C-alpha cells in the first residue's frame, strides 16, 4: 500500500492533464500534455518513480496498459503495471471527485497564470497542502517513513 | 533544515540541466531546459514546492535571485529565496561532485534513451535510489517525517 499509485487522465481547454494519485494518501503529481500517448505516459512514470518509491501503478486505460513503451518504462523503473479496474466501485467516484476538485482549483487560479500548465502546478500545490488534520503531503511522507522502518 | 533546497544549473549536449538538491539528504529533482531563464526557474520551483515542503531555496546565481518572475513564484509558493553563496566552502565541491556524478550516470544510460531528458530522469532515479546504508530518497522521507511529528 505505501507503493501503490493510480493514473488518471482528465481534459481541460482542449488539452490533457495526466495525474498520478498516491492511493493511500491522496497526494498527487500532474502534468499537462498535448495528448495521452504511450510515450508521454512512459516518461511521466519514469519521472514519478525517480521521485517516490513506486511499486505498483494502476494504469488509467487499456491502451496505456498495452503500450510497449509504457511497459518498457515500468520494466526500467521496477514498477508492476496493473489494470485500473475498480473492482472496488468507490474508486471511480473518488477519482471523479478529485478531477472536479482539481478543475475547480484550476479555475480559482486560472487568471494568475498565462499558461494552463502553470495553473495545473498551482492546483497540485494547493491540493497537496490542503489540511483536511493532516495534508496529503504529510500523509504520503508518514506512510512511506513508517514503511522504511520495516 | 528539512525545508532547505539548493538550485544547481549544469550543462550537457548544448542544453541546460536544472537541478534542485535537498541539502540534508542529497535527494534531487531535475529537468532539461533549452536555457536558464527566470521563467524556467520559476516554473521549476513551483513544481518542486507542490511536491515537497520547500521552505528555503538557495538560488544558483544572481540573475535568478534578482528575477521578478522567480520572486513571484517564491512568493506564490511560500518559499524564502536566499542567495547560494557558499559561506561554507565545502558546498561548492559537493555540488561539483554531484554534477560530475550525474553526468557519469547520464553517460552510462545515454544509449538507452533517444532524448537527453529521458537520460536525465533515469539519472535522477539512479541517484535517489542509490544506497550509500540508506538512499537519498529514504533520507528525505525520514527527515521530513521526523519534522512533521
Ligand atoms: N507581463 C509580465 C507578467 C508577469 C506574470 C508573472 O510573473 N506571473 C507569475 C505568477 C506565478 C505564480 C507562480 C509561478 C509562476 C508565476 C509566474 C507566471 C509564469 C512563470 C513561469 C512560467 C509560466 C508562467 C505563466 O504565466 O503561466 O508559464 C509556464 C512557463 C513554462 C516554462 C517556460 O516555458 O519557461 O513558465
Ligand atoms: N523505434 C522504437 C524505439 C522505442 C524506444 C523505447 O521504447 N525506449 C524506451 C526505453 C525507456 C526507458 C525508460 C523510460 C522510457 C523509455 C522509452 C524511451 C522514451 C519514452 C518516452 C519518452 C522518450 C523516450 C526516449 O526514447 O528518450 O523521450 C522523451 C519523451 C518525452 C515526452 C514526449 O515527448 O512524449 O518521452
Amino acid at each position: 500500500s505505501p507503493g501503490i499509485w493510480q493514473l488518471d487522465c482528465t481534459h481541460l481547454e482542449g488539452k490533457v492533464i495526466l495525474v498520478a494519485v498516491h492511493v493511500a494518501s491522496g497526494y498527487i503529481e500532474a502534468e499537462v500534455i498535448p495528448a495521452e500517448t504511450g510515450q508521454e505516459t512512459a516518461y511521466f512514470l519514469l519521472k514519478l518513480a525517480g521521485r517516490w518509491p513506486v511499486k505498483t501503478v494502476h494504469t488509467d486505460n487499456g491502451s496505456n496498459f498495452t503500450s510497449t513503451t509504457v511497459k518498457a518504462a515500468c520494466w526500467w523503473a521496477g514498477i508492476k503495471q496493473e489494470d485500473g479496474i475498480p473492482y472496488n466501485p468507490q474508486s471511480q467516484g473518488v477519482i471523479e471527485s478529485m478531477n472536479k476538485e482539481l478543475k475547480k482549483i484550476i479555475g480559482q487560479v486560472r487568471d494568475q497564470a498565462e499558461h494552463l500548465k502553470t495553473a495545473v502546478q498551482m492546483a497540485v500545490f494547493i491540493h497537496n497542502h490542503k489540511r483536511k488534520g493532516y495534508s496529503a503531503g504529510e500523509r504520503i511522507v508518514d506512510i512511506i517513513a513508517t514503511d522504511i522502518q520495516t
